[PDB]
Order: C-alpha cells, then sequence, then structure tokens
C-alpha cells in the first residue's frame, strides 16, 4: 500500500499520518520532518532548508526530490509507505512517478485533506509543541491541562518558528499556488480521493480508514 497525504499547511497531515502508521505499521515519510532533522544535525542540507523554512517558502525541487529518492530506496519501504507533504509541486509529482517506477511501484491513493484557509490559519498559529518530547497541543482546539506545560512530561511548550501569523500567510499562499494544481494532476490518473478535514480528528480518521478499506476488499 503506497499512499500520499496531500494538504495545505495545517490540514492535519501529521495527526492523521500517525494514526495511519500505528494501524498498518508502514513508514511515515515526511519531508518537513526530514528537513528539520537535517537542521538539528547541522548538515549541508539542513543549513540550506532552514532559510526557506524560516521564511515559509518551499525548498527547491531538486534538493527535495533527492532526499525522497534516497529514503524510498531503503528496505523498510517494501511493505508500503506513507508520504506526508511530498509531492507539493507538479514537478515533484512527475519525479515521484518515475522514482516509484524504478523500484516497481505505483501509488494507490493520494489522499487530499481539504480545509478552508481561514481555519488553516487558526490550526497553525495556535499550535504549541513540547520542547522535551515533541507532544503537540493546540490552544484553541486541544489545550494542555496547565498553560504552557506538557501533560505527558511537564516540559515547556513553545510555538514552531514558522507558525507565527506572517509566516503562515506566506506558507498558505505558496502552497496554494504550487500544491493545488496537483488535485487535477492526480484526478487525471484516478489516484485522487478527497477527505473533509474540517471534522473532529477521529471522524477524519474514520473517513480515511473507510477509504483504505476498499484496498483489502
Ligand atoms: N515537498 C516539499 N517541497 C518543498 N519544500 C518542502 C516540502 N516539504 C516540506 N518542505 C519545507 O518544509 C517546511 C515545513 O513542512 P511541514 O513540516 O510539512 O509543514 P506543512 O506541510 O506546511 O504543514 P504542517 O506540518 O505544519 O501541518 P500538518 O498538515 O501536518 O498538520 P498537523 O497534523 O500538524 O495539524 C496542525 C495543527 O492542527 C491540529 N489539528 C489537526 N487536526 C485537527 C482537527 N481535525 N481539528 C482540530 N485541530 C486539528 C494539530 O493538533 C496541530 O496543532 C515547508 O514550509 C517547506 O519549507
Ligand atoms: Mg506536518
Ligand atoms: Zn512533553
Amino acid at each position: 500500500m503506497n499512499l500520499v497525504l496531500m494538504g495545505l499547511p495545517g490540514a492535519g497531515k501529521g495527526t492523521q499520518a500517525e494514526k495511519i502508521v500505528a494501524a498498518y505499521g508502514i513508514p511515515h515519510i515526511s519531508t518537513g520532518d526530514m528537513f528539520r532533522a537535517a537542521m538539528k544535525e547541522g548538515t549541508p542540507l539542513g543549513l540550506q532548508a532552514k532559510q526557506y523554512m524560516d521564511r515559509g517558502d518551499l525548498v527547491p525541487d531538486e534538493v527535495t526530490i533527492g532526499i525522497v529518492r534516497e529514503r524510498l530506496s531503503k528496505d523498510d519501504c517494501q511493505n508500503g509507505f506513507l508520504l506526508d507533504g511530498f509531492p507539493r509541486t507538479v514537478a515533484q509529482a512527475e519525479a515521484l512517478e518515475t522514482m516509484l517506477a524504478d523500484i516497481g511501484r505505483k501509488l494507490d491513493y493520494v489522499i487530499h485533506i481539504d480545509v478552508r484557509q481561514d481555519v488553516l490559519m487558526e490550526r497553525l498559529t495556535g499550535r504549541r509543541i513540547c520542547r522535551n518530547c515533541g507532544a503537540t497541543y493546540h490552544l484553541i482546539f486541544h489545550p494542555p491541562a496547565k498553560p504552557g506545560v506538557c501533560d505527558k512530561c511537564g516540559g515547556e511548550l513553545y510555538q514552531r518558528a514558522d507558525d507565527n501569523e506572517a509566516t503562515v500567510a506566506n506558507r498558505l499562499e505558496v502552497n496554494m499556488k504550487q500544491m493545488k494544481p496537483l488535485v487535477d494532476f492526480y484526478e487525471q490518473k484516478g489516484y485522487l480521493r478527497n477527505i473533509n478535514g474540517e471534522q473532529d480528528m477521529e471522524k477524519v480518521f474514520a473517513d480515511i480508514r473507510e477509504l483504505l478499506g476498499g484496498l483489502a476488499r
């Protein structure tokens, strides 16, 4: 089972990806998470991606396609995988088709989680992350027990660098221009499936699981 989770910033890709991989046990491949890992390590890629990420811009295609090609070749992807946040440009999508073909695979579904831009703005700005364990909270939609404190570890909660309002507005605009044309690209191949992301987390998961059910049928 080869899947792609596609959505504008804050649509709920990670939230759902975590639920999906816990149910099937396949790898969760997130380009944003890989770039952040490279930044922490201090690698050449991490240094370059930092500048784009901090501004809310997309990292250039060649660089991004490259780290994905490397990740997809590993043995852990033999039983399938979940791509989160890639592809997000038409060219990354063309690159993905060929990249998969090289390892004898094709996508099953490209799950488009649709949410209104005004809600996405709120999803991102109110998001808070634990500095110790990475647990995610949301001041509006799902706050911690105690303000600024992580329920799991008692750690410090903070706002991701790119989650401030000005950077969010940029993120939304560039992703809307680059990512939205992918709806028609995938609809043409028959891979596209739309999910209403403006529902409670478990309900969104059930619509996804319902879709995934048609694979085992
Ligand atoms: N392919 C690529 N090409 C080029 N450059 C690339 C690239 N991929 C990455 N990059 C670069 O890396 C950067 C970061 O990428 P990335 O880290 O991928 O950011 P993103 O795609 O913009 O979106 P998010 O990760 O922040 O949100 P998400 O959809 O996962 O939602 P989440 O589940 O967290 O949910 C968000 C919040 O909402 C909450 N939430 C989720 N669902 C619900 C719900 N149903 N109801 C209420 N709250 C909800 C969560 O609790 C959370 O607080 C990019 O800006 C770019 O610079
Ligand atoms: Mg994410
Ligand atoms: Zn914590």
